[PDB]
């Protein structure tokens, strides 16, 4: 029945892409009621981020510095104030597209749909995992800062990444919608660098529960480990050790495939230690860890093929 | 700066699902203006399937034997038509959420992007590349008959395709807009398999060019070679011989990074004869082949980083 990397359904959030402007710096806003919210570098020049200062240069503007553009309509600024990292833009238009919402500050391993935008115009929609070390491994070029990242449950749309900038590996990093940074980054011009990852067990771990429930084993064994003797294979391939919460939370998964937690650690254990063989899992030839046991229970068959 | 598998924004699409219904079969269809299009064996119960004549089984119903779901909303059909293997209903209602569109039939090794539906609802959306053998390896479950793939071109969806079957090897098959299956495949129940496939040629081309435009050279070499020494080695892995019309078609990506498509074709050749020696390609460990030259203009830089 396939397995993909989806996205949700992007429309909720494309009818709150908006453009704003300040001086000659334009990117993107998210205009939910009658708030736009955006990075607070759309204040900046060029030398302005070498060292800036925001709380100096934002005192410095006014309502009207800001120019912000739905669509066609342009939008008048009435107030305006800096939370964190980002700028909190009040304007005289509440939108109408507005949908049912909240803000959530998602946790390292855990993923999310990213609406690419430029111009205030939505161009793409993919799904990215938070990795352990705070960055996410997108697709962004000049003019996407202000595209954001958020999950759909039932039709309320929580909101979880505003885009900020790319490091110098090319990932990115950027902050929730509260305007604080995920990870130690700054909005300015440092040496500051990604700092070293890790495999998300967890959702190593979920993936092959998804490739049991769409019917393939070949990668199980008769074998069983510790939770202990697990992290330190664990600790030799650079996977996140696994604790009890995490074999907690797949339990549902476990019943579902009769495939015991433990008895699916030893067959990662032993894919770590002896390779794939040339074999493919769910269509990979690696170890896949961008999907969350919540995913996995959202796109898989809720009846395991047998 | 990243490269990944992105869809369109899906919103547009959205806006055109719905549910339909006859007897106790519901699956989703598509409304544009005052026409809602859908698979036609929603006519057919279990039985109906083994060895269905769709214009006989289809004479026996009448306009009310439809029941089409907008949202929370009935539509009422005032008229029903076959077209292939598509039913076309007309309804008493034009959508207002009609997006300026098209119905395009793909040519295989072109990519499109899908929304997954059920009960008329929008559940996820992923990118998807139509295989040389017709089919495309989508994620769908019982329910998903219906959703439909498209790409979108300034603010017009061309609609592409359109869900219709599951094949033996986890597979998917469906049709065009004008309900003509793409591939062999028939809409009943038979002994049809997905045919032999091959690599997408072209698009690992493309995708090589979209990792020199991101920075990465470390796969080129000095050779150059002949469209016809190439062929030879592409029949030994199961590559799609290349044609000078696929030469072609990468001249601005060739122009773009300087370095001549035949000279690629020699990086390419490298790459099946030697492996890529526990190294990666876009954060790939394999070559992949469902971006089109078209995608990789699209999602890259204009300016290759040098
Ligand atoms: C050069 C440059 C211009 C605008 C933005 S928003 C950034 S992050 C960098
Ligand atoms: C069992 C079954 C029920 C409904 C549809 S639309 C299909 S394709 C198969
Ligand atoms: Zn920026
Ligand atoms: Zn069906």
């Amino acid at each position: 029945s396939g397995f993909r990397k989806m996205a949700f359904p992007s429309g909720k959030v494309e009818g709150c892409m908006v453009q704003v402007t300040c001086g000659t710096t334009t990117l993107n806003g998210l205009w939910l009621d009658d708030t736009v919210y955006c990075p607070r570098h759309v204040i900046c020049t060029a030398e302005d981020m070498l060292n800036p200062n925001y709380e100096d240069l934002l005192i410095r503007k006014s309502n009207h510095s800001f120019l912000v553009q739905a669509g066609n309509v342009q939008l008048r600024v009435i107030g305006h104030s800096m939370q964190n990292c980002l700028l909190r833009l009040k304007v005289d238009t509440s939108n109408p597209k507005t949908p049912k919402y909240k803000f959530v500050r998602i946790q390292p391993g855990q993923t999310f749909s990213v609406l690419a935008c430029y111009n205030g115009s939505p161009s793409g929609v993919y799904q990215c995992a938070m990795r352990p070390n705070h960055t996410i491994k997108g697709s962004f070029l000049n003019g996407s800062c202000g595209s954001v990242g958020f999950n759909i449950d039932y039709d309320c749309v929580s909101f979880c990444y505003m885009h900020h900038m790319e490091l110098p590996t090319g990932v990115h990093a950027g902050t929730d919608l509260e305007g604080k940074f995920y990870g130690p980054f700054v909005d300015r011009q440092t040496a500051q660098a990604a700092g070293t990852d890790t495999t998300i067990t967890l959702n190593v771990l979920a993936w092959l529960y998804a490739a049991v429930i769409n019917g393939d084993r070949w990668f199980l064994n008769r074998f069983t480990t510790t939770l202990n003797d697990f992290n330190l294979v664990a600790m030799k391939y650079n996977y996140e050790p696994l604790t009890q919460d995490h074999v907690d939370i797949l339990g549902p998964l476990s019943a579902q495939t009769g495939i015991a937690v433990l008895d699916m650690c030893a067959a990662l254990k032993e894919l770590l230690q002896n390779g794939m063989n040339g074999r493919t899992i769910l269509g990979s030839t690696i170890l896949e860890d961008e999907f969350t046991p919540f995913d996995v229970v959202r796109q898989c068959s809720g009846v395991t093929f047998q």
